[PDB]
């Protein structure tokens, strides 16, 4: 099956997955001189307050944190987007290095990782309804650069110790994401798709301009986990990005002037 190894990779992934070679694939590169501010944006609203977290599981590419998307309790809303997008999980893409990992890249620049907060859009009633649709889904991209902790993340690191290997999950009730955010909710926004298998084509990306600061601890634990199953050869879970595909028909617009 798909993954990121030199057999399995990104360059593979077409084989299964036509759509890879689409018009509107992510991640892309962010060239901020190009990107235009965008005076239509209307402002952009994280409502995390009533998030109710469940579960952490390694899914043998990344590891996710699942919510309760049965109500609307976190949503993102304004923006881009028309109507409300419910949260369903976060995870990360991130390197072997601290010099790469990130998905989209600035100017080609790579950050250490990239955090990845999946919202489906309520009109649709269920995420697989939502997959369906070329608005069904936003995701809030926010990088990830070394350099002082994160506080806010460090129960999500203290957990991976519990699901080292795939298909391992774990209890991860009372967690709260606004600890992951920076400060500025500036952004640069384009439409996209999901980027790992099956790629649909059915994302508008949000993706903020400040990064977080983890530590060097913090990332070093990511690289910890295990894309193989307990008892299997260790591969250690490191380099599960996808690198920048080709920009074709869109423009990426600017939040902020
Ligand atoms: C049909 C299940 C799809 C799950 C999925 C959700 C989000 C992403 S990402 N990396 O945020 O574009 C990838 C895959
Ligand atoms: O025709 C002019 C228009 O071109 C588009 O490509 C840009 O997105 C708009 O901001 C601009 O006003
Ligand atoms: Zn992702």
């Amino acid at each position: 099956h798909w993954g990121y190894g030199k057999h399995n990779g990104p360059e593979h992934w077409h084989k299964d997955f036509p759509i890879a070679k689409g018009e509107r694939q992510s991640p892309v590169d962010i060239d901020t001189h190009t990107a235009k501010y965008d005076p239509s944006l209307k402002p952009l609203s994280v409502s995390y307050d009533q998030a109710t977290s469940l579960r952490i599981l390694n899914n043998g590419h990344a590891f996710n944190v699942e919510f309760d998307d049965s109500q609307d309790k976190a949503v993102l809303k304004g923006g881009p987007l028309d109507g409300t997008y419910r949260l369903i999980q976060f995870h990360f893409h991130w390197g072997s290095l601290d010099g790469q990992g990130s998905e989209h890249t600035v100017d080609k620049k790579k950050y250490a990782a990239e955090l990845h907060l999946v919202h489906w859009n309520t009109k649709y009633g269920d995420f697989g309804k939502a997959v369906q649709q070329p608005d069904g889904l936003a995701v809030l991209g926010i990088f990830l650069k070394v350099g002082s902790a994160k506080p806010g993340l460090q129960k999500v690191v203290d957990v991976l110790d519990s699901i080292k290997t795939k298909g391992k999950s774990a209890d991860f009730t009372n967690f709260d994401p606004r600890g992951l955010l920076p400060e500025s909710l500036d952004y640069w926004t384009y439409p996209g798709s999901l980027t790992t298998p099956p790629l649909l084509e059915c994302v508008t990306w949000i993706v903020l301009k400040e990064p977080i600061s983890v530590s060097s601890e913090q990332v070093l634990k990511f690289r910890k986990l295990n894309f193989n199953g307990e008892g299997e050869p260790e591969e250690l879970m490191v380099d599960n990005w996808r690198p920048a595909q080709p920009l074709k028909n869109r423009q990426i617009k600017a939040s902020f002037k």
